[PDB]
Order: structure tokens, then C-alpha cells, then sequence
């Protein structure tokens, strides 16, 4: 069920890691810096987002995170359906590609207004979210969202 | 009204908890922090506003309303910073009895959770979701869903 679908992807910047949830349907997305992506900070970022958004699905990033006690429970928790994130959609890769590439991009484009990495990902979330396209990708999840209540 | 988010810092465990509530719908979010300052301030609001279209914040306390960080924050990310005055008297009441809900969804949770922001977000969670029958996390949607229509 397509309104609450969202997929994890980890990317590295600058020796840090950026972990992403992206909203299939709408190409939304949240974003945090973290040091390394464990089970623990991967839970942990599962639980903001699903407290959030109404998150019915997730599918991983990887097999750790997939297999990991700690990201299960987190799913358990907060009523998250677990998956993997096999891309029997081939396409799926290169957009998930293409979007980390676009969001180094606008890291690059602001890192020198913020002092911190994490500043700079925000920044970057903020304009990846309200970029128009001519709707945004906030604009249509909320869009989505809101008809799926409907 | 769409767009109005209210600060609100609040105390527990010797830490704060530094929540955004949209007003119309009573969404929040929320983040655990060792002191609120106006740069933990700053990159909050900046979060907020990457994730919902914040267009006033009406902010929590004077030192947040004169901070230059948070000035700045509010000018990048387009945000008409305002006080918090309630010239609506009933405002006061609805924050405090929403902080002592949010604490008491903390406390039935804190168990599960050994870190105090883990069980932050916890309460977040059931908040959001809580039906009242609609839910916040409903509201806010449908509130903003319609005013993009
Ligand atoms: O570094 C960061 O940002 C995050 C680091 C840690 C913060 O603390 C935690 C964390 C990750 C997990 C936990 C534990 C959970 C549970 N244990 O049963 C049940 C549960 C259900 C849902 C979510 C988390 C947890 C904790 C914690 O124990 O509080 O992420
Ligand atoms: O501890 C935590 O979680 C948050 C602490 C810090 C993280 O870093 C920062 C922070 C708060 C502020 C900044 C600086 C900003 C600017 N300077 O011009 C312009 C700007 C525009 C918008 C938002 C932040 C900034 C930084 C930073 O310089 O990166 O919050
Ligand atoms: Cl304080």
C-alpha cells in the first residue's frame, strides 16, 4: 500500500555517514548524520520517522539492518512492517543513485553556510523537499497522504 | 494557520525537551537536548521546516526570539519568527497540559527504553497517532492537503 511505503539508503560523506528514508511515492525524504550505521541508530531513526509519518513499510537498506534484533524490534514497535529492499525493480538503483548524488550536490552548494556536516544535510533536505518539479515532493506526500485518509 | 508551529521547552531527568506544535491539528515534534540554546534552537527549526512548509514559528522565550542563530535559521529557511505571547489566554493551559501528557507517556514508556530520547520519541509517537475520531498526525495532512488544494 503505496502512501506508506518509505525506503532506507546510506550514503558517506566526509568520513560520516547520511542515512536517508525516502518516500517511495513522492520522493520525500528525512535525512540524519550519523557516525556508522548501526542497528541501534538505524532503529532509532525508524522510530522519529514512524512517529512522524504514518510508515506502514520499510524496506532496508541492507542485510545487517534487515537481520538486526534492534531494527526489529524498533519495527515491532512502531507497527512497521519489515522488508528488504531488493531492487526486483531494477530501476530502483539508479534512483536511489541518482538522488545521493543530487543531495552531494546541494551539500556542496551550502557546505560552506554551515560550520557542521549535519547542518549542511538539513540544508539539503529543506531544498530536496521543496524543489518543484509543478509540484514538490512535500507537497505530494502530503497530497498522497491525505487522499489515502480520504 | 496551515503554517504555525509554537515552540515549547519543557524539563525532565535534568534535560530538556524541546517541542514544535502545529497549532491547528496538535502535531508535534520533538528532540532531547542538553540545554536550550539558541544554536540547539537554530538547527531544530531548521529540521522542522526541511519536513512540513513552517511558515510562522511563534517562538517559546525571549532569548530564542533575539537569538541571531535563530534569527538566521528562520531566514534561511523562510520562517516569519514571532513571539509567543498568548494574547489568547487558553494558549497557556493547552501547552501545559500537553507537556504533562507528553511527560506522562514518557514515564509509561521509560522502561522500555534506556535512553531518555528513545522514549522522547516514544511518546511523540503515541501522541501523533493518539485518537481524539482523527489522530494529530491526521489532521495536520488534511489541514495542510487542503490549503495546497
Ligand atoms: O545514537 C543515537 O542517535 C541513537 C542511539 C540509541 C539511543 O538509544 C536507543 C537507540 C536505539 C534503540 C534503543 C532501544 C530500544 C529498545 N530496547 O528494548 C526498544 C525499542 C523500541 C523502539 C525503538 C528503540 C528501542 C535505544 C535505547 O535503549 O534508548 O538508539
Ligand atoms: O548540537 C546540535 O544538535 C545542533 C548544534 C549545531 C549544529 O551546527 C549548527 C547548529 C546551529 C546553527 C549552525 C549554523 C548555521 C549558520 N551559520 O551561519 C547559518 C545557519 C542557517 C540555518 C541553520 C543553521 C545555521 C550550525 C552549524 O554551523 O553547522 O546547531
Ligand atoms: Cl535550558
Amino acid at each position: 500500500s503505496s502512501p506508506g511505503i518509505w525506503q532506507l539508503d546510506c550514503t558517506h560523506l566526509e568520513g560520516k555517514v547520511i542515512l536517508v528514508a525516502v518516500h517511495v511515492a513522492s520522493g520525500y525524504i528525512e535525512a540524519e548524520v550519523i557516525p556508522a550505521e548501526t542497528g541501534q541508530e538505524t532503529a532509532y531513526f525508524l522510530l522519529k520517522l514512524a512517529g512522524r509519518w504514518p510508515v506502514k513499510t520499510v524496506h532496508t537498506d541492507n542485510g545487517s539492518n534487515f537481520t538486526s534484533t534492534t531494527v526489529k524490534a524498533a519495527c515491532w514497535w512502531a507497527g512497521i512492517k519489515q522488508e528488504d529492499g531488493i531492487p526486483y525493480n531494477p530501476q530502483s538503483q539508479g534512483v536511489i543513485e541518482s538522488m545521493n548524488k543530487e543531495l552531494k550536490k546541494i551539500i556542496g552548494q551550502v557546505r560552506d553556510q554551515a560550520e557542521h556536516l549535519k547542518t549542511a544535510v538539513q540544508m539539503a533536505v529543506f531544498i530536496h523537499n521543496h524543489k518543484r518539479k509543478g509540484y514538490s515532493a512535500g507537497e505530494r506526500i502530503v497530497d498522497i497522504i491525505a487522499t489515502d485518509i480520504q
